[PDB]
């Protein structure tokens, strides 16, 4: 009794699987609250908690971070979800506590050490209104250095004429992801503005929660490891290309929904950025 969630199948991942590509060998970094290790549908590799309050990045004591992985990753099995990149090796990069909340420190700390283990997809579904020289400093150093970095674009809707894409998804070398529903409608708490890149599903999305449970979330943080994923699939087909080139095919053989103010370069489709 598996069940492929919408989002998995929108985005045309089940393409890949079929042929062979689900991620094995792909090293993916969920920098969140922790990832429920215990879950019999999530197979977590390694990972580290920068969370002076909580130690462990096998405990998620949030949900959030749990329920990103699985979309991610959640195995190809019998039984609850099944993630873009099954195969994937899951890292838990605990920088969030109980709360969601993280201070910056702590997430660069994160970003950092994704850096130094070699992590090939970086994957942020968290942000804010304002951005330092560090949270900068360490994102272009993880893009300089072959990763592939990925952040939810932010869930503040619309302000007018501005843009209202959290950091780090607004820094020009990571991939600043906004939501779409079933429909590939824009999902209304999208952030919009110029450094939206891609859409991805984000509305009412199954994934795994802690303690052997499944629930529907909904957020452009639903969204980024769609995408994220989405890279994991083409490394595991293109394991030779580079950050960019990766970027460059998810950005460039996207579905065109509406302006890319609200949409980005639009809907992803990995089968046809995997080639
Ligand atoms: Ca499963
Ligand atoms: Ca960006």
């Amino acid at each position: 009794a598996q069940s492929v969630p919408y989002g998995v199948s929108q985005i045309k991942a089940p393409a890949l699987h079929s042929q062979g590509y689900t991620g094995s060998n792909v090293k993916v970094a969920v920098i969140d609250s922790g990832i429920d290790s215990s879950h019999p549908d999530l197979k977590v590799a390694g990972g580290a908690s920068f969370v002076p309050s909580e130690t462990n990045p096998f405990q998620d004591n949030n949900s959030h971070g749990t329920h990103v992985a699985g979309t991610v990753a959640a195995l190809d099995n019998s039984i609850g979800v099944l993630g873009v990149a099954p195969s994937a090796s899951l890292y838990a990069v605990k920088v969030l506590g109980a709360d969601g909340s993280g201070q910056y420190s702590w997430i660069i700390n994160g970003i950092e050490w994704a850096i130094a283990n070699n992590m090939d997809v970086i994957n942020m579904s968290l942000g804010g209104p304002s951005g330092s020289a560090a949270l900068k400093a360490a994102v272009d150093k993880a893009v300089a250095s072959g990763v592939v970095v990925v952040a939810a674009a932010g869930n503040e809707g619309t302000s007018g004429s501005s843009s209202t894409v959290g950091y780090p998804a607004k820094y020009p070398s990571v991939i600043a992801v906004g939501a779409v529903d079933s429909s590939n409608q824009r999902a209304s708490f999208s952030s919009v503005g110029p450094e939206l890149d891609v859409m991805a599903p984000g509305v009412s999305i199954c994934s795994t929660l802690p303690g052997n449970k499944y629930g529907a979330y909904s957020g452009t943080s639903m969204a980024s490891p769609h995408v994220a994923g989405a890279a994991a699939l083409i490394l595991s087909k293109h394991p030779n290309w580079t950050n960019t080139q990766v970027r460059s095919s998810l950005e460039n053989t996207t579905t065109y929904l509406g302006d890319s103010f609200y949409y980005g370069k639009g809907l992803i489709n990995v089968q046809a950025a995997a080639q």
